[PDB]
């Protein structure tokens, strides 16, 4: 029953009770609307009763109409009563670490089994029901307050269709998407992913060079883990630094750092091992390994 | 040099199908209808099950080089990798796990080398929400279509380096090769410290371009 | 919704009521709690009451929030008020009937399925509900303090996946598997297995040897059921028996207690048919078939 | 929860309330006792309440403890206080027309499917939720008490089982099959059906006989309705009746009374269009066709 019917209902109760005791037991009508109150809940206090016949009656009638009545409505009053976040779009084994690495962070994951709900709240994360390929679905899980949507879906179309819909909601946040076959990179590209992970092209390269002596892979999975003593992490030249204009053979930063300096990006462009000519800009953004002693004091280097 | 038996189908044995071409490559699955897509790969197609002993010494594990085991289930993986451990004890096997938590049973049971790719996918995942350079120089550093290349070196016997510092062989200056770890045996050790001595049977893991890794493999020859 | 927030809300009722009566009705905070507690239960003895109007006002209002709250409050509280055991690993036919052999004891069945819920509560064990692959979904079902573990899934691969799982968790717990192949026996008993059982193989050959005449495969479902006259006892030889070191020639069991030796276990070996220059020792298994008066005669007779 | 253990949970809250309230607030253990129950049901009448803060703070624990247990306890003591059949294994279209031939007898219907229970209990026949080739729900439908059973299942070999768990059950009762293939009529009748019909069969020889004029068709289909003027009935001659030795040609039924007699039935044995010299007995089932007026003609002259 919708609850805005059992609300006229318990109204229609009280009325009944508080005119009827009023007019037969001939109590105030703030009593007497107290009376019905304490009446109907079955509280029955007994600082007001009826002391007539008809009053007896009566008070019969309002317990028989008014204790259900009322306890349906308290029920139904019951559930009435009871940087920026992270969406995940699908629920897979590579999200499922993602949102291992994201603790501390709010994350949404959208799906559309109902019985994973139970991992999701395990992990840290809220759950929202849905499809992730519906812009009404999209849109509840809040894609336009985010920072970057994470779309792992079972296939390539479901993917490209999700992209498209988080593009028809908002077209400045980032969107992280996950490639299952190889052809569709280029694809996933342009419908609006701002970058495509395709973990299965990695793996497979790394077990074609895992044939004689494996130690890519090594080198891969253990600088992605946070609990080694070297890390990669990408350190920001600031406004006003003294590496302006300096380039990498006249900085020396594995000289007087010990960093190791694998790459310069700027926009979305990286180069891997940049020449020596390579002239330092304001925002450039160094990616580097090393221990965090090092990484402090190649902050401490590039300062202001 | 010998075969290299691929036990299982599925898209990280096709592009390490795609990385190998050039050698002999023998794949072994229960599926019959795979046989065009592998056949025009340049491979040659065994039918079988990879679980049973007896269709895994129909592949010719026995005289393999390396075994690549990515079956359907992660059961299945460790399964077969029995099988293979119950054939030949030495041979090179380089599994997959599908999930975080069977990787020290996969190295229990016998894999030489374990590679999760769903790992690595959330790791990269998780560190995309800034900017994606770590994800862009994971993914550009293994395409063996780029300017630059990720090679293994190693030391021979005789050598100019035999006890050399890293800090006095200053390798970046002078061939240009980024020197980002000197492995041995089975460990590899990243970002050495100064004071590391190398040893003739070292190898240097770096990045560059080939030109500096020739004048790499000249500058550290006997 | 969790329990622990129903408890907050509860508490949020009696603090409003309670600082409200003694408020607006100038009683003591411990007639107030009291009071709300009485209200808001609806036991409403009517010793205390409001006698202001903005008391019966205030009083209705705790009703409308607080009888709700409490209700459900109680209700998630009775939840919580309201030799070893036995795990049993997947659920099949052969698990189905070692559950109804089993009877008396504690068994905790660990299935994926949800809907074998009924059937599992039925037999007579506790469910709970896992994947028997997972380590952690292994410890939910107490197998460090088990006596013996049973596996049985639904391939081979699945069986020594979850063995190399209990071997992981327990190095000293009872395995018993079942063999779904041939070749998978040696593999079972390598990854941890105390006892492979393997049922299509003693079908195989009862089918095998039944093509003359079938009293072979009579004779093991004859004495396997416990519903015959004579049963297969295992009898312990104690320490400081009558029987340490007489062989088997001169101990003569069959015909002074009625029993039928076909063998004797010592460790985790078994010697069937045992020559007559068998020396018996203290703590060894003697296998026998026999009338349960037979068994009780050669028990006395192998007393201390 | 067992009924026994919510019945020990509850007489353990009146001890609790009793002795404290007797204790504490110095009443007598009868009226105690009283009060516990007026209280644990939230009556509260009021004439018995704490006057101690010692017997506050106890009234408030014995309404936490006491109101829920309370409640469990009376709901389920309200679950304490408050020729033959037919029965029809499967739910089919052949089924559903004789469940509407089988107006005003009993009729129980076991099957699988749940969600026919609204067509069966509307077309007059209770419905009994099971397995119909399993022995425990075969047996709750009541098989040992009924006249007929009749099985139509999905298929031909649940069709086998359901006769041969039916014949395990009650060796005497009569069973009615369906055959869905015409080669498996003998193992239908091998496994223990009383009669086997095969409506396929009798389908596509109408089917084939109807190319020229269909009046096969119309014959079948008019004489089995009880609709027409001429209706197939089964008459047994009596022991003691005029007819015994009197031969068909002697007889002359047709003569005499204007049904058409198209066969004279025996036991299980139906020989259609008799011959002159076949010596009628007591006991044989003369099956005919004419008008009502005709079938009572029919039976006053064959009468005793």
């Amino acid at each position: 029953v919708p609850a805005t019917r059992i609300l006229l209902l318990v109204l229609a109760v009280i009325i009944y009770g508080t005119a009827g005791f009023h007019f037969i037991e001939g109590e105030s009508w703030t009593v007497s609307l107290y009376w019905t109150f304490v009446t109907i809940a079955t509280v029955g206090y007994g600082d007001y009763s009826p002391s007539t016949p008809l009053g007896m009656y009566f008070t019969v009638t309002l317990i028989v109409l008014g204790i259900g009545t009322f306890a349906v409505a308290v029920e139904r009053l019951l559930e009435f009563l009871i940087s920026r976040h992270v969406v995940i779009c699908g629920w897979s084994e590579s999200t499922l670490e993602c949102l291992r690495e994201l603790r501390g962070s709010e994350v949404f994951v959208l799906a559309e089994d109902e019985n994973v709900r139970k991992k999701v709240l395990r992990s840290g994360a809220n759950f929202v029901h849905g499809d992730p390929t519906r812009v009404s679905d999209l849109e509840k899980a809040n894609v336009r307050g985010a920072r970057a949507v994470i779309v792992d879906l079972e296939s390539d179309s479901e993917t490209i269709h999700c992209i498209l819909g988080i593009r028809k909601i908002d077209e400045s946040v980032r969107i992280i998407a996950e490639a299952e076959r190889y052809e569709n990179i280029e694809q996933l590209r342009m419908a609006g992913a701002d970058q495509v992970i395709s973990p299965f092209v990695i793996s497979g390269r790394l077990m074609s060079r895992s044939i004689d002596d494996g130690y890519e892979a090594m080198f891969v999975q253990d600088v992605l883990a946070e609990e080694s003593t070297r890390r990669m992490v990408e350190v920001p030249i600031p406004e006003g630094s003294k590496l302006e204009g300096v380039s990498v053979l006249d900085a020396d930063i594995h000289d007087v750092t010990g960093v190791i300096i694998i790459g310069v990006g700027r926009g979305d462009e990286l180069i891997i091992d940049p020449p020596r000519d390579y002239s330092f800009r304001a925002g450039d953004i160094i990616l580097g390994i090393g221990k965090p002693e090092e990484i402090e004091r190649l902050k401490n280097y590039i300062s202001a």
